[PDB]
């Protein structure tokens, strides 16, 4: 049985078929559907997901069963079977970055997928060198707010030592100091990795919006403390464009979405330091990071200013209060001419790349709570999409924390 | 740690093991290769497992579990199938079962009020003139003058051969769609196909955005019979909004009352085909669905420009800001008209509290996150940043084919 995949907007149906290559367990059973948690509840081995790969490859070139294609699937052979593990070619690494990003489920961005800038920093031997790419993704990426997706891809893992991790989770991440009455001060999401910061040795701020450094370890090194040029950080101050008073909460978000510890898995190779980055959607800062209740919590502030009855959750204060601080957002960043994208236009493209993977490979893995915006949801075409969640490789993957 | 779904809530920190998905006797749409939680719609010794753990529940419930009154009702259920091929409910097991199937419906954000449910036995009715008085009065009974109260009215279970008391309508209120010359809808589009049906059936169609269908109602091995309910049993809500004035010019109003009638009970392997149940609306329901949903009444666009919004560009965010004062009129409409309605921060909330208690009571509680969390506003309630276990736990309420 395939899955029928209904849309009730539109009465229409597709049948996913993709879902039969997909070699890796999620966490649902016939007795219980786990769809809505959020993380994850031999030579041989990688033999298998290595050929598999090295398949996809050549067949995404159109030189499936190529002297080529026979010839790199003997290297691969010999290497594996020699030294237990192999190495990529970049064209490989190339495709490999792509096709994860296409295969992520909660990725509504994947229209995007086949534009992707591809670093190879696999030549990286310093956590020294590891800023030194860093530094120059952001810039390539940044591009003075004409943003582009890019992804840096540092040495793979190895049997023998420890890996390389970047230990923030973004490139671009706001301090969180937690006050000895409990309360912080900042982004409570960083409370963790701020004072990582400040045990290695960072000098800390104290204010809302405070960039912090970045902890880079090599293999069996303790991490260094890099502090980025502030001119390679962009950062959009938020206005509205009618209620005045908004520019005077001193509010601010960066431009640039920068995801650095996921690991990268291609045909069985992991790459623990892979950050990627594109552009935001305009709900991940103005419903999400700025009014999650263990965010920065905002709405309540803003409501007040509006001069809404705050009393009662039937005037629907907080849904006005989300909306108004969504719009600052998208003016600010508008304002600024730097790439973003709101929820309406993300979730519409996202449908005809549906569409376009329907076409092309039989189907498209999604996770439904992730693609339906956090405001809005049924007003937007996702909601009423039906979708099949599961997990193909190449694939991006949680991973321990290093320290 | 323990062996059962470890289950996460993200604002809060904290974490609880679902233990209670381990009664689960019956399976869902997914498996370790795919998960299909977001679908919509995914006997001889068999009645007797059931049954036996029916009455188990009920024993259980009452605090008899292995007593004497247990045993005895254990022999007398077999015996019952043995010799008639089915059995029959008490009263009192009635009434536990319909309150256990709504407890356990993954879909009701409404569940913390299960315990309070006023349970009609209607397993004597015997034609469908008889279902239509027995409707009329629970609709008179959990109306109550708009201080709505949760009810079931259950009829005779199915019965080998023999054919299913149904009610036709998927509610006891629904809105008329007439098809048009042109092929777009007036009234309700999800109402085409019983609104023709009643038409097929004789009934006279009227021809408004706000026509309230005849049921039809269907008694064992007979042709649906078509009744008009009384106007004044129906109670409506003019919608108005608070500030913004034009907007009772709108003309838009929903019912107050929503009952469900064409879902199947399912009591210890016994099947009721025909048992609506009513309790009250969250607003979102009406304000968001019903009224935006690009499918049903989709007025985003008329109210959008009536609040004089950029339409022509996304982002605006003149839908959102269009809802929201759309679902502001359903809350302040209702309010004003005195008819019990509960806003999507008011119901999340007491959802939380809900799962809380049965975390307590039963060491979990099955919930489908995707029917939970609202249409709008999902982050801003407190279900959103909660994991939730979806399963199927039996007595239940269950989808079942269309009788024609
Ligand atoms: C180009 C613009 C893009 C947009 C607008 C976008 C949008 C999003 C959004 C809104 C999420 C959910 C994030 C959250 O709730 O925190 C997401 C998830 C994700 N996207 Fe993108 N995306 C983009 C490009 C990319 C790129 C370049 C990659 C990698 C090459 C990527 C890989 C991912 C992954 C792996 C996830 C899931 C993360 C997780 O499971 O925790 N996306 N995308
Ligand atoms: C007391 C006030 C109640 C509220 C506010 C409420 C709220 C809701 C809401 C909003 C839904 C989703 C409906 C949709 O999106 O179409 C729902 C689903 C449901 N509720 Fe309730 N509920 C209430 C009482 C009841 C009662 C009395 C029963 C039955 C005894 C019930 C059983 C159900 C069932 C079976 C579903 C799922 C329908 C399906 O799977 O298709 N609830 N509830
Ligand atoms: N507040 C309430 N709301 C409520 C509670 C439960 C149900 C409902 C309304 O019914 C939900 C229904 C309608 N969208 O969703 C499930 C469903 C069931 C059956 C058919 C559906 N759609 C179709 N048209 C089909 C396609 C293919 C076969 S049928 C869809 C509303 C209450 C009602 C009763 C007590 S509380
Ligand atoms: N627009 C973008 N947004 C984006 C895309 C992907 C991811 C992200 C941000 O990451 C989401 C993360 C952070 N909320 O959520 C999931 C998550 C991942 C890993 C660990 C998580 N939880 C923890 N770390 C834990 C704490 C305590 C025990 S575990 C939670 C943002 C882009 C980023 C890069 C390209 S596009
Ligand atoms: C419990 C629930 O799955 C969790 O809050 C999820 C829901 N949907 C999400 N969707 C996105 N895009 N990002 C998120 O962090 C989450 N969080
Ligand atoms: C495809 C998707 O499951 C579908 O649109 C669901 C989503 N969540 C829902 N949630 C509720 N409460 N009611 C619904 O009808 C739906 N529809
Ligand atoms: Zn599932």
């Amino acid at each position: 049985k395939f899955p029928r995949v209904k849309n009730w907007e539109l009465g229409s149906i597709t049948y996913d078929t993709l879902c039969a290559q997909s070699q890796q367990d999620g966490p649902c059973t016939p007795r219980r559907c786990l769809g809505s948690l959020v993380l994850p509840r031999p030579a041989e081995q990688l033999l298998s997901q290595a050929r598999d790969f090295i398949n996809q490859y050549y067949s995404s070139i159109k030189r499936s069963g190529s002297q080529a294609h026979e010839e790199r699937l003997q290297e691969v052979e010999a290497e594996v079977a020699s030294t237990g593990t192999y190495h990529l070619r970049e064209s490989e690494l190339v495709f490999g970055a792509k096709q994860a990003w296409r295969n992520a489920p909660r990725c509504v961005g994947r229209i995007q997928w086949g534009k992707l800038q591809v670093f190879d920093a696999r030549d990286c031997s310093s956590a020294q060198e590891m800023f030194t790419y860093i530094c120059n993704h952001i810039k390539y990426a940044t591009n003075r707010g004409n943003l582009r997706s890019a992804i840096t891809v540092f040495p793979q893992r190895a049997p023998g030592r420890g890996d390389f991790r970047i230990w923030n989770s973004q490139l671009v991440r706001y301090a969180g100091y937690r006050q000895q009455d409990g309360s912080v001060r900042g982004d409570p999401a960083n409370v963790e990795i701020t004072e990582l910061c400040i045990q290695h040795g960072w000098t800390p701020g104290n204010g809302r919006f405070d960039v912090l450094p970045l902890l880079l370890q090599a293999p069996d090194e303790a991490p260094e403390l890099f502090v980025l040029p502030p001119e390679l950080v962009l950062e959009v101050p938020l206005e509205h464009p009618t209620l005045e008073w908004f520019a005077a909460l001193g509010l601010r978000w960066y431009a640039l979405p920068a995801v650095s510890n996921m690991l990268l898995e291609i045909g069985g190779l992991e790459f623990s330091a892979a950050p990627f980055s594109g552009w935001y959607m305009s709900t991940e800062i103005g419903t999400r990071n700025l009014c999650d209740p263990h965010r920065y919590n905002i709405l309540e502030d803003v409501a007040v200013c509006m001069d809404l009855d705050t009393r009662t959750t039937s005037s629907l204060w907080k849904d006005k209060a989300a909306v108004e601080i969504n719009l600052a957002v998208l003016h600010s960043f508008q304002l600024a001419k730097v790439t973003i994208v709101d929820h309406h236009a993300a979730t519409v493209s996202f449908m005809k790349h549906l569409d376009n993977e329907q076409k092309a490979r039989g189907g498209c893995p999604a996770d439904w709570a992730w693609i339906v915006p956090p405001i809005s949801g049924s007003l937007t075409p996702v909601f009423h999409q039906e979708m099949v969640n599961y997990i193909l490789s190449p694939a991006f993957r949680y991973q321990p924390d290093p320290w």
